DNA sequence: CAACTAGGTCACAGGTCAG
DNA sequence: CTGACCTAGTGACCTAGTTG
C-alpha cells in the first residue's frame, strides 16, 4: 500500500486512509494541538511526495485533509 | 559510527545533513548557499581545489561543487530517528 | 484473543548571533 | 559570511487498546 498522502510506503491504515508513519505522526501532532503552521510560501499549492513532504507544514496538512484523513473516520480492528 | 567525518571537508560531522554525514559548517553552508540567489565568485583555480577543515572557506564556489559533489540534496533528507 | 492502529517516546532542517 | 549552540519538529518503533 503507498500513504495516500506522500507516495511513501504506508504502516497501516491511519485516520481515515492508508498512510506512512510521518503522514500519521505528523497528522495527530496537526490536529492533536492549536498550532499555526506558518502561512504558505509558495501560493498554497505544495505538492507533497516522499522528498519534499516537509517543506511546507500547511500543505502537508490541508493535503492530508483531503485525503479524508480524521479521527472520526479512524478505523480499529481487521 | 562514533565519529563520521565530514564528506565534503574531512571536519567531524554532527550527522547525515542533506543527503550526507557533514559537519556543522558545509551543512549551514550548504543551506545558506541553495536558499538564495547566492551565486558565488568564481574559482580563481577553474574549481579543482581540495576541501579541508582548514580551507574550506577559502573557495566558496568549490565547496559547494564539492556538496553538490557528493550527494547534498533537499531531496536526499533524512528525518527521524536512524533506522537499521 | 488476534488482527491491527492511535499515541507517546525519543533518537534525530533551520534560526541565531557572536566572532 | 561562518558555524556552535538552540528551537521546533520528524517518523521508526513500541505497545496499550480497540474491534470482530
Ligand atoms: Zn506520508
Ligand atoms: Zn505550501
Ligand atoms: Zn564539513
Ligand atoms: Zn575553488
Amino acid at each position: 500500500l503507498l500513504c495516500k498522502v506522500c507516495g511513501d510506503v504506508a504502516s497501516g491504515f491511519h485516520y481515515g486512509v492508508l498512510a506512512c508513519e510521518g503522514c500519521k505522526g505528523f497528522f495527530r501532532r496537526s490536529i492533536q494541538q492549536n498550532i499555526q503552521y506558518k502561512r504558505c510560501l509558495k501560493n498554497e499549492n505544495c505538492s507533497i511526495v516522499r522528498i519534499n513532504r516537509n517543506r511546507c507544514q500547511q500543505c502537508r496538512f490541508k493535503k492530508c485533509l483531503s485525503v479524508g484523513m480524521s479521527r472520526d473516520a479512524v478505523r480499529f480492528g481487521r
